[PDB]
């Protein structure tokens, strides 16, 4: 645990919160659970609310994981971010096996109103679809949308406002650092279209995993995001190759600078644990301790 705590110092800074993902395997091994205590004022499960983990058969629910992440972040006072709703990665193959539009439609809704009435009133927002984009800005072509055509995208957040009018709704999407790639622009106008038609869309997420120098560009990105004009936007699954200060001061200060961004959400705690472990991408080193990026944060932000 760090004295001085991110989270503490972007409340002061007029913003809601800096979190971190994790999970409960995380949560009951090294410093994560002390760290994200003092640290950290949301958190967001890395791997327990992802289809394959809640609903391995249909009909057939799994909460173990994600029971412990609420419950655990409820007693210590944190901020959840539900973490995801409709995703073609890490997808039972009970589901990709259905070819009926009615069928997968019904199975689609009945996954995320399970999900999100079990924990009614206690989740922040929700990553209603994760990754629906391709590169080119055109719609990802998965299972629900050959399946279920353009319609599956306005269904799951309508279906979502339902289950929990106090969640905010977000659509989730990495590569959308840059201001001039056509991915962010797509994704932009796109949900505009949406809104303007009554999706109830709260808000754009952006993953933001990236490379070395890349954070210079999210200065121009967010801006551009949030003039979509939806009510938030937000830093959903930061991590940077090398972990340069640079970059990391660079992604806080966007969000400063946008009004509409909520906070920030780093995708782990420890290197060792990254997604991206090989690339030390991470705030704390394989020894819990803070690592330079931290310490810039913190001096940023005060
Ligand atoms: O639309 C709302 C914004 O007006 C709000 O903006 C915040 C206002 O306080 C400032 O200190 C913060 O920097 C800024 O983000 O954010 C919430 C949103 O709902
Ligand atoms: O522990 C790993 C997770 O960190 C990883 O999380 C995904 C990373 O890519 C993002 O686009 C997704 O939103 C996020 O869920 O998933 C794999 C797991 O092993
Ligand atoms: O069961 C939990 C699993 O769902 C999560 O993904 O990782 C931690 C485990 O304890
Ligand atoms: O698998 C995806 C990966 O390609 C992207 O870089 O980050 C998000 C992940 O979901």
């Amino acid at each position: 645990q760090a004295a001085q705590s991110v989270d503490q110092l972007i409340k002061a800074r007029g913003k809601v919160y800096f979190g971190v993902a994790t999970d409960q395997n995380r949560l009951t091994t090294g410093k994560n659970a002390a760290i994200i205590q003092a640290d950290f004022g949301q958190v967001t499960p890395e791997n327990s609310m992802k289809w394959d983990a809640t609903e391995p058969s249909q009909g057939n629910f799994n909460f173990a994981g994600a029971d412990y992440l609420v419950n655990w972040a409820q007693q210590n006072g944190k901020l959840i971010r539900g973490h995801t709703l409709v995703w073609h990665s890490q997808l039972p193959s009970w589901v990709s096996s259905i070819t009926d539009k009615n069928t997968l439609t019904n199975v689609m809704k009945n996954h995320i109103t399970t999900l999100m009435t079990r924990y009614k009133g206690k989740i922040r927002a929700w990553d209603v679809v994760n990754e629906a984009f391709n590169e080119d800005g055109s719609l990802r072509q998965t299972v629900f949308l050959n399946v279920i055509g353009e319609d599956y995208i306005p269904i799951a957040f309508q279906t979502a406002r339902a289950a929990d009018p106090n969640a905010k709704l977000y659509i989730n999407d990495y590569n959308l650092d840059s201001a001039s790639y056509p991915k962010t622009q797509a994704i932009v106008n796109r949900v505009k279209q949406w809104r303007a038609a009554g999706v109830p869309i709260d808000g754009i997420g952006s993953q933001t995993h990236l490379s070395a120098g890349q954070g210079a560009g999210v200065l121009q990105a967010l801006p551009l995001l949030a003039s979509a004009g939806t009510p938030e936007v937000a830093i959903t699954e930061l991590d940077v190759a090398g972990a340069s200060p640079t970059d990391y001061v660079n992604v806080v200060n966007a969000c400063l600078n946008v009004q509409s961004c909520v906070g920030i959400t780093v995708w782990g705690v420890a290197d060792p644990d990254s997604w991206r472990a090989s690339t030390t991408p991470l705030l704390f080193d394989g020894n819990f301790n803070p690592k330079p990026a931290y310490n810039a944060i913190v001096q940023d932000l005060q």
